[PDB]
């Protein structure tokens, strides 16, 4: 039995060589960029939920957020009607950060699409979207 | 542009809920189990190469190996004809560890196959095997 889950992770390392240089070049970690990506697409998010979607382990998430907060990328606030919840969102500076990286990240996806196949990329994503739906 | 790489990782979290309990139940971490899986399938392996295939970051790999070595699961040795290389292999105890977990891990794959689809699982794996081949 080949390992579905190890194979998912090796496939992701393969794709990540297309993005790490632009993130290298822009001075961000992939874990930062995941967080930025989710907060961009999904908007303000409760912080445990963000760790869960962004696929970060909770002890590293504390440092991920405090760093991004220190850099002016995200803002953290207590929910007015439950102060023990903490919501996170991109700042104007973080949104403009996302925007300037996006042209580079589109070109890296164009390189993946050419080298992998435009329809193969679409089947993979469809299938991966389906696999996520098997979660109990 | 949806994130191929974040989506790979969320799909993997989905599948991992099928295995973490048996690894919970057997007292292993997934990072240990990746290492055991690669050393089982591929045999003795140089230690940086093992980190690369097993998808572990080098500072965590040191602790992964020293723990597994302390538990009698792996053996580490210097290559006779290059003492600055360190090879790793499963011990008899680690091989029997792999064997006893494998029945549980097969059942968890049967659950995935039923809930995901037997042919969909095969297309996904074929496609992921292809994606790995795009690595520059």
């Amino acid at each position: 039995r080949p390992s579905l889950t190890l194979t998912l992770l090796q496939a992701r390392e393969a794709a990540m060589s297309f993005f790490r240089p632009s993130l290298n070049q822009h001075g961000l970690t992939e874990q930062q960029w995941r967080v930025i990506r989710i907060l961009r697409q999904q908007g303000e998010m409760e912080s445990y939920q963000l760790a869960n979607q962004a696929c970060i382990l909770r002890p590293s998430m504390t440092g991920v957020l405090a760093r991004l907060e220190r850099d002016g990328i995200v803002r953290r606030w207590k929910a007015p009607k439950d102060q023990r919840r903490v919501y996170v969102n991109l700042t104007e500076k973080g949104q403009q950060c996302f925007v300037s990286m996006s042209g580079d990240m589109e070109k890296n996806y164009q390189r993946i699409q050419e080298r992998f196949g435009e329809e193969k990329l679409a089947q993979l994503l469809e299938l991966l979207n389906e696999l996520k739906k098997i979660k109990p």
